[PDB]
């Protein structure tokens, strides 16, 4: 191992359901409140406190690792580009990662961004998850240069504002997701992803040296791998059933949610988060 990376005591987070800590929520609330065409309210009723879970998100959990304070600009749905895989938003609100950090600077309002607060970048499940479910164009490693494009470009604007610091979290293993296990497309998520995780952090990597950052990289796969090969060690029992399915309807929540990899079908349990959150919070100092 390399020397701990310097204390973190603010966190700016951009991304989707796998970080959004109420902001889906707050906004499909007001959405749903002025009557806006398409709109639903999201997560929805299975979830605890807005979260597309039972629990804290992997960022809020490094934030309470680290001693950070969080604000979470992650919206659950959203792409690495301007929207989000809910179309109807797009006329509301642009709530992919562009649309996030075009709101995050335009709140800023010409003052500086804070060069001392990490930026927490982790999307991309989305590009995949509307692609393969509205029949999408594109080959996936077209789909997949154009997600790294989409991060690279909101790195670099980020950095080009005053940034410094960022953490990027990879492609998650999409192929073991279980709306992907059961839509059959196991092989393409791995494809997707692979190309993904090949290419993003050799580009990251350029430009961290070009405009001298701070940017780790956490492999989301690795970790993911590491705790479904070896689960008792871990507690876990149950790694591929939801233990809150939704689909095709809502059923009754598994007795011990802490012992399952995944809430619904999309998205881990907390007991994944507290992980996935202790092993980003590993690369830094208190
Ligand atoms: C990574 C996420 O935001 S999961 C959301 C999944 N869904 C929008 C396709 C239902």
């Amino acid at each position: 191992t390399s020397p701990l990376l310097a204390p973190v005591r603010q966190i700016h987070a951009f991304g989707d359901s796998y970080s959004d800590n109420g902001e889906s929520q707050r906004l499909t609330r007001e959405m749903l409140a002025k009557g806006i065409a398409g709109a639903q309210a999201l997560p929805g009723e299975v979830y605890w406190q807005g979260r597309w879970s039972n629990g804290p998100t992997a960022v809020e959990v490094l934030a309470r690792q680290l001693g950070a304070q969080l604000a979470d600009h992650a919206v659950g749905g959203a792409k690495s580009g301007a929207d989000n895989y809910y179309g109807w938003m797009s006329a509301y609100r642009h709530t992919g990662l562009a649309g996030q950090v075009d709101a995050y600077l335009a709140t800023l309002d010409g003052k500086p961004v804070d060069g001392q607060a990490l930026h927490f970048i982790f999307v991309s499940a989305n590009d995949f998850f509307e692609h393969e479910d509205f029949a999408g164009e594109q080959p996936l490693e077209q789909l997949a240069g154009s997600s790294v494009a989409n991060i690279r470009a909101a790195v670099q604007r980020l950095g080009e504002a005053g940034a410094r610091r960022f953490l990027v979290v990879s492609s998650t293993d999409l192929s073991v997701v279980p709306a992907v296990v059961a839509g059959n497309r196991v092989e393409r998520a791995q494809r997707y992803l692979q190309a993904v995780n090949a290419s993003l952090p050799i580009q990251l990597a350029a430009l961290r040296k070009t405009r001298g950052l701070e940017l780790s990289w956490f492999d989301h796969l690795t970790f993911s791998r590491h705790l479904r090969r070896n689960p008792a060690r871990y507690g876990l029992v149950e790694l591929d059933a939801p233990c809150q399915p939704t689909q095709p309807s809502v059923r009754p929540a598994c007795a011990n949610p802490d012992q399952y990899y995944f809430w619904d079908e999309w998205n881990p349990t907390r007991r994944v988060h507290q992980l996935a959150g202790e092993a980003m919070a590993a690369r830094y100092a208190r």
